[PDB]
């Protein structure tokens, strides 16, 4: 009844151009079976949204990568937030929501905006830059580690650790094997920075440790909650900013609109998140037999959700493959949906907004002027290198 496909969504050919295969996955049916990895797949907006919003049946505590924690040992101790279900999920989630709160955003916004303006001014002095290393990576590295309270030494481990985390959600392919082989120094750095003395006063990490006396989390849970912010924050934000820059270079008409109204910056970044979907996929594991898309799925089955595909499903979006900075983006699943929907989305949107604002006010043209190189990762979509010339306004 359900169609079986041989597409490997973790193959390098797929990462190089996923969009035809994503249409094949959507058009084969609401629920497919991926024979390569023995998992169910859902690639249409409707089923992805449904799975995300039914956490009791489609749980996260057996892992959100291919590996089922009831069958195999997790490669690192489970996240207390991403890899927990309600009710254990609820109070750690509340702590992170309060650490990354609207009030925190109000405290840090002016500094984040000044750093974005300064970065764009610096890049305009050079003219020809790499929009990944010099902009998409450099800007978040110039604000987020400081906002965390991390010391200067060792920050070169942050992006590699993130890459490892996201490769480890994938199947046991070469990308995953090599990531875990290289993991020791990055893991050692990250775990040590999670301890209370190593997080500067007033930053996100110190605030997590200060939140250990309310009955929501205990002191021994704070290191792993800091670890979450050192796992899934930087690389996907970098990839989203890089995708926004790529889109503004490839769609110059949209840079022209953004220049004419810099208040479009926040939505231009949200649209880049939908269009690129830096986090392409996550898994859930069924806890009981369930009907989904007319199919019956048994207990203990992995279900692969194609977030990027759901964000390009023509059943839900008009002209899904176009970058449109005035699109009504509400409802996209680039940050997930439901109880696990990105707790750090306010930070990501702040960083993306203020960078696109700086570009909107300061840059007249963004022209690709060298070979564009893609970075392969089992879960993240993003560029390795984006050579551009920036023309000042
Ligand atoms: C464009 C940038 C970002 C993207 C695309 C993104 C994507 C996502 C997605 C799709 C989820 C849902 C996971 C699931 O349903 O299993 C999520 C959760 C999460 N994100 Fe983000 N994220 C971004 C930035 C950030 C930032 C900046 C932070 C921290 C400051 C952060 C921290 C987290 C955490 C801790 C969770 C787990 C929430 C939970 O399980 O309740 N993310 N993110
Ligand atoms: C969305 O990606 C992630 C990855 C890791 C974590 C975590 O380690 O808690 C959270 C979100
Ligand atoms: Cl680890
Ligand atoms: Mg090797």
């Amino acid at each position: 009844t359900i169609p079986h496909l041989a597409i490997d969504p973790f193959s390098l050919d797929f990462f190089d151009d996923p969009y035809p295969d994503q249409q094949t996955l959507r058009d084969a049916g609401p629920v497919v079976y991926l024979d390569k990895w023995n998992v169910y797949g859902v690639a249409r907006y409707a089923e992805v949204h449904a799975v995300l919003n039914d956490p009791t049946t489609f749980c996260s505590s057996r892992g959100v990568g291919l590996s089922d924690f009831k069958k195999e040992k997790p490669w690192r101790p489970p996240s207390l937030i991403l890899e927990a279900d309600p009710p254990a999920h609820t109070r750690p989630r509340a702590v992170l929501s309060k650490v990354l709160s609207p009030a925190t955003m109000k405290t840090i916004r002016d500094g984040f905006a000044a750093a974005a303006d300064a970065k764009v001014d610096e890049l305009l002095q050079r003219g020809c830059i790499d929009a990944i290393a010099d902009l998409a990576e450099a800007y978040p590295l110039s604000v987020f580690p400081d906002a965390m309270g991390l010391k200067q030494e060792g920050r070169e481990h942050l992006l590699p650790y993130a890459g490892l985390v996201f490769n480890a959600f994938g199947p046991p392919n070469e990308l995953r094997q090599t990531a875990i082989e290289r993991s020791a120094p990055h893991q050692a750095y990250v775990n040590e920075q999670c301890q209370r003395p190593n997080l500067a006063p007033g930053g996100f990490g110190a605030c997590i440790h200060a939140f250990t006396d309310t009955g929501e989390i205990t002191p021994d849970e704070a290191p792993l909650l800091v670890r979450s912010l050192l796992s899934g924050a930087l690389q996907e934000t970098v990839n989203g900013i890089g995708a926004a820059v790529y889109c503004l270079a490839r769609f110059p008409g949209e840079l022209q609109r953004l220049r004419s109204d810099p208040t479009l910056a926040r939505n231009a970044f949200e649209e880049a998140v939908r269009f690129e979907s830096p986090v392409q996929t996550f898994f859930r594991t069924t806890t009981r037999e369930v009907e989904l898309g007319g199919a019956v799925i048994g207990e203990g089955e992995k279900v692969l959700m194609f977030l990027g595909s759901a964000n390009r499903d023509p059943r839900r979006w008009s002209d899904p493959d176009l970058y449109d900075i005035t699109r009504k983006t509400s409802g996209h699943v680039g940050f997930g949906s439901g109880v696990h929907m990105c707790v750090g989305q306010l930070v990501a949107r702040l960083e993306g907004e203020v960078m696109l604002s700086a570009l909107a006010r300061k840059v007249a043209a963004i022209d690709i002027d060298g070979p564009v190189k893609r970075r392969f990762n089992n879960t993240l979509r993003g560029l390795e290198s984006l050579p551009v010339k920036l023309t000042p306004a």
